């Protein structure tokens, strides 16, 4: 199995081997370029589901930091794992400094004219069974409205 599956796998993950994993993923993206690395594809959605219950500082701004790189040259996967992680991670464990980055890369992505992440904080505000919000994106919540 390709180690984006097998370190998710119940009780499997380990440092020795997710160095090596990580590693040559950077090497490809290093070497082809941003949003051009299918391997380094395969990180960003290993992230993205490692970290909502597997949490760690170091792996999350990483991932934060490399998502917006890419996305601020047009190449949109990662950040869209990123709002994943944001609205099912959350939901599993409420963490109130995620939430908070949360909105702010939600507004981000709203000024710049998508609107992939306010779905995905709506999505998140309507399931949470439990929140004070930004008022600017209070206001752009209230115009999403029209849509869902």
């Amino acid at each position: 199995q390709h180690p984006s599956h097998a370190l998710l796998k119940e009780n499997n993950f380990t440092q020795q081997a997710y160095h090596k994993y990580h590693s040559r993923c950077l090497k490809e993206r290093r070497r082809l370029g941003y949003g051009q690395s299918q391997e380094m594809n395969t990180l960003y959605r290993f992230w993205s589901f490692f970290l909502r219950e597997n949490f760690n500082k170091s792996m999350y701004n990483e991932f934060r930091s490399l998502a917006l790189e890419d996305a601020g040259n047009g190449f949109r996967y990662g950040l869209e794992c990123l709002f994943r992680f944001f609205s099912y991670g959350l939901e599993k464990k409420f963490r109130p400094n995620i939430y908070q980055d949360f909105q702010d890369e939600t507004i981000a992505d709203y000024e710049t004219g998508q609107l992939y992440g306010l779905e995905k904080f709506w999505a998140f505000l309507k399931y949470y069974k439990n929140l004070e919000v930004q008022p600017k994106l209070a206001e752009y919540l209230k115009s999403f409205k029209n849509i869902e």
